C-alpha cells in the first residue's frame, strides 16, 4: 500500500492525483484544497468576468464527487495544509470550516500549491476597492465590486499576461481603462519592438496606456454621500461603495473606481522553508529533474517551483500551466518509481490583445544580452497565408539565434493571424535541436487558405542564412539614427510610400529602377539599404554587393523601426 | 559570363530565375514560358472561378516586364522549347505566333515544365463541355462554359485536391454538383477512416458523392431548339452550348451541363525523354538531391521530376508548390558551384472542404502496408483549444510510428479549427526526427483561445507512448467487430449516449460505476472495452488491468468507428 498526499489541486496535484490512479489500484491518494474547488481553469478567469464565458460551471472541470467516483480520490477541499514535519512523516491540516486540526501521514507527498499574486509594499493598496485575481472567489469579489460600486472607470497595474487581459474583459464590459506598467513595454516575453504593435492596438482602442510609470500610493476614500431619486439627483454616475486616488511615480493622480493588481505572482514557498526543503536563489522550491525537492519523499511542481530552461540551463520562474500538468504527471510516475526527467521550460507563451496574438518561446534580446550570449536576430513581415486569398493578416516575427552556431535561442510573432501556429512550430523546432539552416528546409501546410509556398518560418530561415552565410548584411533598427560619414542611406520603396514615414535625407531610388541607375550612388560610400519591410531591400543590397559596394540592408524595415519609436 | 535558360516560368523556374539574380549580376538569365503568363497563383484558380478571389489581377505575381525592371531577366513568353541537344548545349524554340524556330545556346539549363492532368482513354470524353484545370486559359474556358452553357448541374471527376476544390467552388456558384472518385475516399494522402469526416461534410452540403465508381463513356449532344420568349417558352433552364450524357461503370446514367475532369496529373517529360535524359520507374524525370538530371548541365525542378521520399529513401511524385519552389532556388544555387542537397519530401498537403480542413505530414496507412512496413497507429479527438472558451472544435488526428523504435511515419487531421497547425507541428517533428516518446515533452503555446493545457500533440504522444511501453494495448475499428468468445465487449459511455450509435451485445457500465460495479466482469474473458472517443476507455482500461483483469481499449472509440463506413 502506497500513501500518497497531495497538496493543491489544480493544476500540478489533480494532475498527479488522476495519472497517480491510473497507474495503481492500491494506493491511497488523498488531495488538499483549501479553497473551494479543485480542478478549475484560472487562465478563463478573466473571460468570465468579461461574459465571453457566459456560465461559470464553466470552469470548475473536476469536482471532489467526480474525483471520488472516476478515480477513488480522496479531495477535502477547504483543508489547508499547515504544516510537514517530515521526520516524522505527518502533515498538520486545519478545517477552515471551523480552524481545528489534525495531523494525516503519508508515505509520499506532493506540494503544487502555486504562487500567490505579488502584493507591493505600496501605502494603503489594501482597501475595499482593489483585487488580485488568482481564484473564483478572487474574480467573485472583482465581480461584486463592478455591480456594487458602478465602475465606470479602472485601473489594472500590470503588463503582462493576466494584466493585460483584465484590461480587455473591463473595456468589453465598456468600462474606460487605464493600463499601467513600470517597464517600457507590455508582455516582457517579447521585445520592445514587438511589443510596439500591442500597443498601438491597445491605444487604438480608447484604453490609457502608462508605460514606464509606477503606483506610487493609494488612498481610498469611503463614501459619506448617498445621492437618491427622492432628492433630485442623478443617481446614474454615483459610486456607493467609494473611491480611489491614486500617485503615479510622476506626481500625477488618477481617479478611479477600481483596482487591479496583476504585477506577477510568487511562489508559496512558506510550507516548504519551515520544513526546512531547499529554496533556490530565485525564492522558488528547489527540485532535481525527477522532480524531488531536497527530502526524496517530497516532490513539488508547478509555478511553485524553479525549473531549468531549456536554452540557458539555469534556474527559472515560469508560472504556466502546460509545463505544470505535465510536472504533476511526471510527479506521479516518479512517486511509483519510474525514474522519467523533465526536459526544461522553454517559456513559450501567447496572449490575446484585442485583435493581436502576442508568443514567444525560448530566450528575448533583453534576457540573453544580460547573460553575455552573442546572438543576431531577424525580422519578417510576411502574410499569414497566401496574399492572393482573402484574410491574410501580417505575421511579424522576430527569431534569434547564434549567427554561427546557428542555435535557435527565441523567437517572437505578433500578428492578426495564425501567430499560435508559428510559435509552435518554433516551439518543436527549437525543442528538437534544429538550427536556422535547417528551418529553411521545412515543408509546412499550403493551401490558400491554410498557408503559403514559402512559410514565414521559410523567409525567415532564409534571412538568418543568409546573414550567417555572408549572403546578407544586417544593419538593425536600433544602429540607423546614428549614422557615420562614409554611410549613405538609400530608400528603396516607391516614392508614393514615403508619406507614411521615413528617415530623414534619405536618398530615394525605387529598386525597380536601380539596376539602370546605380551610377548615381558613388562605390565610395557604405549604403546603407531600407524596404518597408525588408525584402525589396534585400534585392538591393544584393544588386550592389554584386558590383562590388558595401552595403547594409535594415532588417525587418521601416516597419520594424517604425514600431519601436 | 554564365548563360542560364529556364524552361517554365512558374513555381520552379521563376523561383531559380529570381534566386539567381540575386547571387549573380553579370548571368545572362532568359526564361521561357509557352502560355502567356509567368509567377501565375496555379492554386487560386479554383478559388477566382467561385469569385472567392474576386480579381483576375490577383491571379499573377510576376510580369515579363515585372521581371526584367526587378531581376534582369529576359522572360520569353509564347516561345516553347521543342528540342534540347544536348551535344551541342543548344535548344531548339518555337515562336508560337507563327511557328517560326530558332536557337539558343545555354551553359547550364534548367527544366521546369510541370505536369500535364491525365487524359483518361474514355470514348468521347474530348467535346466542348468538358475541361481540365491546369492553367489560366484554362479556368476562363470553364468559367465561359459556365456562363454560356447556363450550368446548373456540374460534374467533377476526381477527389483529390483540386476535384474537392471545384465541387466547393462549383457549390459556392449555387450550382447541383456531383463528385466521382474511384478509389473509396477523396484526399488519398489521408486514409480512409479519416476521410470519413469529409464525405460526411460533402454529403451535408447536398452534393452527390459516388465513390468507387468511374466515368465510363462521355456522350455530347448538342442543342438544336433554341427556347423563345418570343415563342412562349421558359428560357430559364436552358443550356445552349449543349448537354452532356456519362455512362458510369456501374451501368447508370448521369445528365449534366459541365464535366471537370480532375483525376490527377503526368510529368511533362517529352523533351527530357527526347534528349536521352534519364526517366524514373515512376514516369518522371531522375535528378540527384542536387536536383542534377543524368546530363549534369542540367537541372531539373517541380512537378515534372522524382523526388526522393523523406521517410523511406524511395522514389515518389508529389506535385505541390512549396517544394517546386524552394527546388527551384536550390537548383539556382547549384548552377552556382554551391551543392546544396534537397532533403527529401514529406508529403505535407491540406485542403479545404467546405467547414472542414483535411491535411496530413508523411506516410498514411496505405502506403505503409504496401511497402512492408511495421506499424501502430493513434487516433484522438482533442478540442482545438480549451473546451470551456467558446469556439472550441472537434480535432480527429491520427498518429502512425514504429511500435518499438518510436519512429514517426506520419499524421492525419481533420475538422473546423488548427489543423494546419497540428499538421504543420507534425512536419517539423518528424523531419527534426523526433520520436513519438520525444513527442511527450512538447511545450506548445496556450492560453484559452489558442491551445490547450495539453495540445491535441501531447495527448496523441501520451496515447501512443502508452501503447510503446504496454501501459495500453489497443484494438482498433476493424478488429472490433470479429470478435471471439474469449473477449467480453464493454461500453463504459452513460447510458444516455447509447442512443446515438452503439456496437451491438454490449455490456454497459459507465467508467463511473466500474470501480464498483467491477465483480459483474467475468475475470476469465478479456474485456474489449470502448468510450465515445477514447478517453474513458483509458481509464477503464487502467481499472481492470490494474485489477488482473486482460483488457483492450478501442482506439478512437465510437466516433472513430462510426465514420469507418
Ligand atoms: C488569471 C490567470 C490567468 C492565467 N492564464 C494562463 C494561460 O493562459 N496559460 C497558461 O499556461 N497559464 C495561465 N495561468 C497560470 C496557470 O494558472 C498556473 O501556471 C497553473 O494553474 C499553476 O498550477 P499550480 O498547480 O502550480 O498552482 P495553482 O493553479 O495555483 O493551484 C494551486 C492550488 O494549491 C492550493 N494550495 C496552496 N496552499 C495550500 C495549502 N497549504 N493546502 C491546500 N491547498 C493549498 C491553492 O489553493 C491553489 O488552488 C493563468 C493564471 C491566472 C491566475
Ligand atoms: C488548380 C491547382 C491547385 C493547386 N493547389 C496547390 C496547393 O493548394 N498547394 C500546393 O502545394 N500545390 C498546389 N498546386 C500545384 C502547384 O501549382 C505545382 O506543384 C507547381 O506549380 C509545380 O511547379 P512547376 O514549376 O513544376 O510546374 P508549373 O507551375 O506547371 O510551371 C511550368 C510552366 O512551364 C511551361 N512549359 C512547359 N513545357 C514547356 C516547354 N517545353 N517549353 C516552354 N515552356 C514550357 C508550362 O506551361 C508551365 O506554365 C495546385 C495546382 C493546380 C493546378
Ligand atoms: C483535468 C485534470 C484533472 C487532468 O486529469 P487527466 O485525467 O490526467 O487529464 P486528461 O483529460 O487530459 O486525460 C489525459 C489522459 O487521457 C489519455 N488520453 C487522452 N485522450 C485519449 C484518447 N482519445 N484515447 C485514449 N487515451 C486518451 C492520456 O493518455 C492521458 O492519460 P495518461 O497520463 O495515463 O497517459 C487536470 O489537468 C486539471 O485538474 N486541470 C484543470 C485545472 C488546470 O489545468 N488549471 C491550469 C490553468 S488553465
Ligand atoms: C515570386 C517568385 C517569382 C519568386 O520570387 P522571389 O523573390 O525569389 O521569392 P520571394 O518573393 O518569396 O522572396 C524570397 C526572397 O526574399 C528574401 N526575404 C524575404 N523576406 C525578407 C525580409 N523581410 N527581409 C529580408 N529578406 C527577405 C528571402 O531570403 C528570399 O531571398 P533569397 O532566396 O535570396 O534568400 C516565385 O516564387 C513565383 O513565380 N511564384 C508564383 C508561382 C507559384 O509559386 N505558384 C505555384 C502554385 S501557387
Amino acid at each position: 500500500m502506497k500513501k500518497i498526499l497531495i497538496i493543491g489541486g489544480v493544476a500540478g496535484g489533480a494532475s498527479a492525483a488522476a495519472r497517480a490512479r491510473r497507474l495503481s489500484e492500491t494506493a491511497e491518494i488523498i488531495m488538499f484544497e483549501r479553497g473551494e474547488y479543485v480542478s478549475f481553469a484560472n487562465c478563463g478567469l478573466p473571460y468570465h468576468i468579461s461574459g465571453e464565458i457566459a456560465q461559470r460551471s464553466a470552469l470548475v472541470l473536476q469536482t471532489p464527487e467526480s474525483f471520488k467516483a472516476r478515480f477513488n480520490v480522496e479531495v477535502r477541499v477547504k483543508h489547508e495544509v499547515v504544516a510537514i514535519d517530515r521526520a516524522a512523516k505527518l502533515v498538520t491540516v486545519r478545517r477552515l470550516l471551523d480552524g481545528s486540526e489534525y495531523q494525516e501521514s503519508y508515505d509520499t507527498l506532493l506540494l503544487s500549491p502555486g504562487a500567490a499574486p505579488i502584493v507591493p509594499p505600496i501605502p494603503g493598496v489594501d482597501n475595499p476597492l482593489t483585487h488580485s485575481l488568482r481564484n473564483i472567489p478572487d474574480m467573485d469579489r472583482i465581480l461584486q465590486t463592478i455591480q456594487m460600486n458602478n465602475v465606470e472607470h479602472a485601473t489594472v497595474v500590470g503588463g503582462g499576461a493576466i494584466g493585460l487581459e483584465m484590461m480587455e474583459s473591463l473595456h468589453h464590459l465598456g468600462i474606460k481603462t487605464t493600463l499601467l506598467e513600470l517597464a517600457d513595454q507590455v508582455m516582457t516575453p517579447v521585445d520592445r519592438e514587438m511589443a510596439g504593435f500591442a500597443h498601438q492596438a491597445i491605444r487604438d482602442q480608447g484604453v490609457d496606456l502608462r508605460l514606464g510609470t509606477a503606483l506610487s500610493e493609494v488612498s481610498y476614500q469611503v463614501q459619506t454621500h448617498v445621492a437618491s431619486d427622492a432628492a433630485g439627483e442623478d443617481t446614474a454616475h454615483q459610486h456607493i461603495k467609494g473611491h480611489l486616488s491614486l500617485t503615479l511615480s510622476n506626481g500625477e493622480l488618477l481617479e478611479t473606481d477600481l483596482l487591479i493588481m496583476a504585477i506577477g505572482v510568487r511562489p508559496e514557498t512558506q510550507l516548504a522553508r519551515d520544513a526546512g526543503l531547499a529554496i533556490g536563489e530565485l525564492g522558488g522550491i528547489k527540485v532535481n529533474a525527477m522532480m524531488q525537492t531536497s527530502d526524496p519523499a517530497i516532490y513539488a511542481v508547478g509555478d511553485a517551483v524553479e525549473e531549468q530552461d531549456f536554452v540557458t540551463g539555469q534556474a527559472c520562474l515560469v508560472p504556466l500551466a502546460g509545463p505544470a500538468n505535465r510536472q504533476g504527471r511526471m510527479a506521479a510516475d516518479n512517486m511509483f518509481g519510474r525514474e522519467e526527467r523533465y526536459q526544461g521550460t522553454q517559456g513559450t507563451a501567447i496572449c490575446k490583445v484585442f485583435d493581436l496574438a502576442v508568443g514567444a518561446t525560448g530566450k528575448n534580446e533583453k534576457q540573453l544580452k544580460q547573460a553575455g550570449i552573442a546572438f543576431e536576430k531577424v525580422y519578417v513581415h510576411t502574410a499569414s497565408h497566401a496574399s492572393y486569398y482573402p484574410g491574410a493578416e501580417v505575421v511579424s516575427f522576430k527569431l534569434l539565434f547564434d549567427p554561427v552556431k546557428g542555435t535557435i535561442f527565441g523567437a517572437q510573432a505578433v500578428g492578426k493571424d495564425g501567430i499560435d501556429k508559428r510559435i509552435d512550430v518554433m516551439a518543436v523546432a527549437q525543442r528538437a535541436g534544429m538550427t536556422v539552416e535547417q528551418l529553411q528546409h521545412l515543408e509546412l501546410s499550403y493551401a490558400p487558405p491554410y498557408g503559403s509556398a514559402k512559410d514565414v518560418i521559410n523567409q525567415a530561415a532564409f534571412v538568418a542564412s543568409n546573414i550567417i552565410k555572408g549572403d546578407a548584411t544586417p544593419i538593425h533598427f536600433d544602429q540607423i539614427d546614428n549614422l557615420s560619414e562614409d554611410q549613405l542611406l538609400l530608400d528603396v520603396r516607391n516614392p508614393g510610400e514615403l508619406q507614411n514615414g521615413g528617415l530623414e535625407g534619405a536618398v530615394n531610388i525605387p529598386v525597380d529602377e536601380l539596376r539602370d541607375r546605380m551610377h548615381e550612388l558613388p562605390k565610395d560610400k557604405e549604403i546603407i539599404i531600407f524596404c518597408q519591410v525588408g525584402l525589396r531591400g534585400n534585392v538591393a543590397y544584393r544588386q550592389l554587393v554584386n558590383n562590388g559596394y558595401r552595403a547594409r540592408n535594415l532588417i525587418g524595415g521601416y516597419r520594424t523601426y517604425k514600431f519601436a519609436s
